[PDB]
């Protein structure tokens, strides 16, 4: 089976969308300007974060969010600095780490709620823990109030990888934005899709002046005269316009990104609505799953996709799964990325460690799938997936 | 609002371009992909070289151009390397050095062609030396020939950040061709624009198989099934396709840059020709400026913009024709950054060195102006620039 009528990802674009890009090649302007502002100021809104940046991908919003913390007056994060993990996440959150020469400490998931876990957690953390960046995978967010209770107070960054659960709450509180800084990503088919394109949201101004400087060149042009960065910009351009202070990068993102993302955060409330609506039918349709169970959701999940996880002792195989599934024309992935643990060469590069074991990271390694969750009503999609999974 | 008489920049784009986002925007296809690729094609095909990678801006061609070095096989670098630059370049060529643990070290350049002073270079050269990262200023190619000479046999590596001089040749030959790898920028006002873009050019199969892993994810989605990095990928989709060997990022252009890239690259022979033929007719205007000294052409420049060094014990300051070309409606602006060095903030990061002295680049630092060239003919505008500066 190779025929796919039941697809992970689809179009969130109509025709708003379309004529704003119009609009863009009509002010004959693509670089990063008006739009992307614009774009970034009603993000933040949406999210309640006093402030967001708009970057190149998801990936670069990870880049920046870990490279922010060593430019810090006072700096928050030093090389060798021990940081938590959870073992099952996308690539890009893990590099950074690498990158910025971080000790990295990783920490088994809940198999039941896929994200990291809780209990684990609690011992993992010492006294050398410098921050912990966690995941919220798949559109379920974390128990932040177990999370904060394990911090208990000190002077733990928590950071958020949001690029799978835009739209999620916790508490009624946004996720992606509980820790100093939270990442998304609008890559195609995420919860909205500016072709590429991420963004980083933080209530920190000097964050906030750092990431909008590491963002372009390490430059002062994007900075207002008065900043957390260099306190006031001279008034000579000549000068001022040409002068460097942090080691940064080029990951603008393009006008047109913006522009468009500004047509999709109005649909937002609307995407979350349906996708909710599909997990409602879909939860009740494999409530009893004689050998598959499902992500348990914490707080409102945004529901990224949907997970499934073989019963232990069903004697069923992944293998048949997947190919009953791509034979019935139903697309389907590993959960994620599996557990990240298995990719010996890269790993050869990081400086880590692993708590304890990651046993449910191998066991969803070897028995877990996905398949699509979209902004489009599923009933029938998931009555026949129902169907199949018999 | 503009009324200016004489701008720095200008749009490259016609018809076709605009045509040419239509395409993609009918094909739906938002993610790099078929045009990213015939893009590359071309563009290798364009320069002489055997590869081409495509990046979302000149500065992240830079980076991966860093980076790729510490992933070969055979590691061509690590950390505490010395690696040589000039002191004038933009910021993007240095950061990535800083970002990868590398020991710099500053040349000064030759204040006629502005490119870095080769005789300095003779003795800036020791076994220490691991790299020479060259960059070809404002069109100007270095003197490859000489800097061959350099480096005599011993195993230094070549590098050229080619973001100024795209369509430069020496020898007949298209500078960035010349180091193992190098850099090109697509960005506005270039010799050629796809809003945001970069490129990366290479002979090294097992460079370019890096690279072509580092861009996107460190995956081996965008690998042959016989590659460099990884050997022979497996057949197994579930698997091989969420496998992650390489600590990379998420560089990703649009497909969109690639479509418009495609019809730049056809006009570029006429960009150069236009440009050439305006440097020519500038040259002889200002051949015998009594008070300005223009750039020193090796083989044959691709003429990026025109440079002018005030000549020592003139009595001219800089700060008085600056405000006269602003009053005249000529945009001018500063060589490049200026003197890099100047950049102490930035450079309390940096494991760096100064060879000998930068007295030329602090003469250019305060010194030197540039006023733009385009794919236009600018007779009239050259007339009245010499007007200005009588
Ligand atoms: C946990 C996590 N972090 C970061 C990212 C990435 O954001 P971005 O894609 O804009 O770099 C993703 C999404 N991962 C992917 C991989 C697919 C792809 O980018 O081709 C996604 O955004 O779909 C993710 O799931
Ligand atoms: C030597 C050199 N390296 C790298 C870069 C950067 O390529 P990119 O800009 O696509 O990241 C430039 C161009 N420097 C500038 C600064 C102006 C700007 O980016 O707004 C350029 O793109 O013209 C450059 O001159
Ligand atoms: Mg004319």
């Amino acid at each position: 089976g190779h025929m796919i009528n039941y697809p992970l990802a689809s179009s969130t674009w109509d025709d708003l969308e379309y004529k704003a890009i119009q609009s863009v090649l009509d002010s004959k302007m693509f670089t990063m300007g008006e739009y992307v502002k614009q774009y970034e100021t009603q993000f933040a809104k949406t999210f309640g974060s006093k402030y967001a940046v708009m970057v190149s991908s998801g990936s670069t919003a990870n880049l920046l969010m870990i490279a922010a913390l060593f430019f810090t007056k006072k700096p928050r994060l030093k090389k060798g600095d021990e940081i938590i993990v959870p073992a099952v996440s996308w690539s890009t959150t893990y590099y950074p780490l690498q990158q910025y020469g971080l000790r990295v400490k990783f920490v088994d998931i809940d198999i039941n709620t896929l994200n990291i876990d809780i209990e684990s957690l609690k011992e993992a953390v010492t006294d050398s823990t410098k921050a912990i960046l966690t995941v919220n995978l798949l559109g379920n967010p974390n128990n932040f109030d177990e999370i904060n209770k394990i911090i208990g107070g000190r002077d733990i960054i928590l950071l958020e990888d949001n690029c799978e659960s835009m739209g999620a709450t916790f508490n009624n509180k946004c996720a992606g934005t509980f820790g100093l800084m939270g990442t998304f990503s609008s890559f195609y088919s995420h919860h909205i899709a500016t072709m590429e394109g991420g963004c980083i949201v933080t209530d920190d101004e000097e964050i906030y002046h750092i990431l909008l400087c590491i963002r372009a060149h390490g430059w002062t042009r994007n900075l207002p005269k008065k900043n957390k960065v260099t306190g006031v910009k001279s008034d000579d351009q000549f000068e001022e316009s040409f002068k460097f202070v942090l080691p940064g990068y080029n990951v603008r993102p393009l006008e047109m990104s913006g522009a468009i993302g500004i047509e999709q955060l109005k649909k937002l409330p609307r995407f979350i609505s349906v996708r909710r609506k599909n997990a409602e039918y879909f939860l009740d349709k494999f409530k009893d799953h004689p050998y598959l169970d499902v992500q348990q959701e914490t707080g409102e999940s945004s529901w990224f996709g949907f997970s499934f996880i073989i019963k232990k002792d069903s004697g069923v195989i992944r293998k048949q799964l997947v190919e009953n599934l791509n034979s019935a024309g139903i697309e389907c992935r590993p959960i994620v990325t599996g557990n990240f643990l298995k990719n010996t060469d890269v790993l050869k590069y990081f400086d880590y460690t692993v708590h304890n074991n990651v046993d449910n990271a191998e066991y969803l390694d070897k028995n877990g799938l996905f398949v699509g969750n979209h902004q489009i009503e599923l009933f029938d999609e998931i009555d026949y997936l129902r169907e199949v999974l018999k």
